[PDB]
């Protein structure tokens, strides 16, 4: 066992442009994932031509940099942005 889901959660440090995107600080693995689910559509930004793709609006593109992007992708996207944020108290491991 390395990662997984034990105990608390996990939670992931949002970058500058991804914070520009929805407008949050600190997130989990799913809420920014669908963070960006509900933006995009709520930003009309789903794509009708594929369901799975999305357009872009202006700040998801600084985020992965590509015209559109995948509903799944995202996941294996947003991850590179996602980082880890200030835990509290002292560590060795």
């Amino acid at each position: 066992g390395s990662s997984g889901s034990s105990g608390v959660p996990e939670k992931f440090k949002l970058s500058t442009a991804l914070m520009d995107v929805l407008g949050i600080e600190v997130e989990t693995r799913p809420r920014i994932i669908a963070a960006i689910w509900h933006y995009v559509k709520a930003r009309k930004l789903q794509n009708p031509n594929d369901p799975s793709f999305f357009n872009c609006d202006a700040a998801l593109q600084k985020v992965f940099g590509e015209e559109k992007l995948k509903f799944t992708m995202v996941s294996q996207k947003i991850s590179h942005h996602l980082s880890p944020p200030p835990p509290s108290g002292p560590s060795s491991g």
